[PDB]
């Protein structure tokens, strides 16, 4: 724990890579309990196992550059990352109307919705890992 150090760019900066770490992992631990899931119901679909992947990353990717200007531009205690919230939950609005492209297993719908916001309350991390860093400094 720092004492006198009160700045915050070259120790602050290293902290990304415990979010980012994670980040890496979930990533491909999803696409499997996704596609375990679907399958074990039926599997249906008209795309590939790609295409979840190509659809999903897509947006994600925009919001990857959050990941950095929340451990290096810091508006506040969640200015950026408020935002990152926003990409998933808006995102899955277009993920929804795929019951209109190749719709299969209405069962299977409801049930990966627990794993589609999984993602997403992880992201919260962000924050819940900032948290300890407020707790120095304005006790510092």
């Amino acid at each position: 724990m720092a004492h006198h150090h009160h700045h915050h760019a070259m120790v602050i900066d290293h902290i990304l890579k415990c979010v980012f770490d994670k980040i890496c992992k979930i990533g491909t631990e999803s696409v499997e309990a996704g596609r375990l899931i679907e399958l074990s119901q039926e599997g249906g679909g008209g795309g590939g196992p790609l295409y979840f992947v190509v659809n999903v990353i897509e947006p994600c990717k925009k919001f990857s550059e959050l990941t950095g200007l929340v451990f290096y531009l810091p508006t506040d205690s969640g200015e950026k990352m408020t935002e990152s919230k926003s990409v998933l939950k808006s995102l899955t609005e277009k993920l929804k109307k795929i019951v209109e492209l190749i719709p299969s297993t209405s069962s299977a719908v409801p049930l990966i919705g627990k794993y589609m916001l999984f993602t997403k309350e992880f992201v919260e991390s962000s924050i819940k890992i900032t948290e300890e860093v407020i707790n120095t400094h304005h006790r510092s």
